[PDB]
DNA sequence: TAGTCACATCAGTGATCAGTGGTTCCGGAACCACTGATCACT
């Protein structure tokens, strides 16, 4: 599961644990015994494995190739949830409807997610959110669990309505209370914003039942829109299904 | 330039106990009664 970050974790692993049997090994601190004593290769691995099953609705590039890019589609949940609807404008014109929407959601006290690239800019976006009366927070690079399990104690008792991370808030986080989720400069390519981040972002708007992305940047990226009209035209067939059954999106 | 990476223990290091070395300390005037003169008499 999620082979397309653990094959890439293998062989970095093994990259740096051989980095490190160097100066352990390489200078004097086992025999290289220790370099045995390792993360098999890549190649190694592959061949000690069995059939190969990789599970993700992201498959990895390698994992593509060894699979001669054919796969099992599983995405039509039987609940008949159905995925968010996405916007898409420039940076400008981002305060104003940022607050407009927070003040819309918090009429009937909804959560927002915020993302970000750069930890000044974010950190002083939320300086400003929170200089307008604003029940926002924010995440950096190395947040403790306190501060995110103290927030969905919040967000559970509806004390705050949004949050503004830039990396690891991609990790770790499922709220289905989101109905909207604003992502900031996806206009750069970037390897940490790529198209598996797009549709991570996409699956997390699509908790609510009506749930919204809302991405803005100058420009638009290839990845970003080619994810969003995929997943609209799935969210169609999804609907489709759904009403086939004669069942709404039925929360689970 | 960066998040994950995971294959215990000599040797201090002394606390702290928890055993050993040593502590230490009172009341003494009473109590039991016993014991060398002193006139007495001879």
């Amino acid at each position: 599961d999620e082979s397309h970050v653990t094959v890439p974790q293998i062989g970095g692993m093994y990259e740096g644990d051989i980095s490190r049997k160097r100066n352990l090994v390489e200078y004097g601190f086992r025999l290289p015994s220790a370099c045995d004593n390792r993360p098999l290769t890549w190649e190694e691995f592959a061949d000690r494995i069995g059939q190969t099953v990789y599970l993700s609705a992201t498959p990895g590039p390698y994992e593509l190739s060894q699979t001669g890019g054919e796969f099992v589609e599983q995405v039509i949940r039987p609940t008949g949830l159905v995925d968010p609807k996405v916007v898409v404008k420039p940076t400008k014109g981002q305060i104003d409807d940022l607050i407009g929407e927070i003040r819309t959601r918090a009429d009937a006290d909804q959560r927002v997610l915020v993302t970000t690239l750069t930890k000044k800019m974010a950190e002083d976006l939320t300086d400003y959110l929170l200089e307008m009366g604003i029940r926002v927070r924010y995440l950096h690079s190395e947040v403790d669990t306190l501060r995110r399990v103290e927030l969905l104690r919040q967000l559970r008792l509806g004390d705050y309505d949004v949050l503004v991370g830039i990396n690891l808030l991609r990790e770790g986080l499922d709220l289905p209370e989101v109905s909207l989720v604003a992502i900031l400069d996806a206009d750069k390519e970037g390897f940490l914003r790529s198209s598996r981040s797009l549709i991570q972002t996409i699956g997390r708007a699509a908790r609510n039942v009506s749930g919204e992305v809302h991405m803005y940047a100058d420009k638009i990226t290839d990845s970003m829109r080619e994810a969003i009209d995929e997943t609209e035209r799935r969210r169609a067939k999804q609907i489709a299904y759904n009403e086939a059954n004669g069942i709404d999106p039925q929360p689970l």
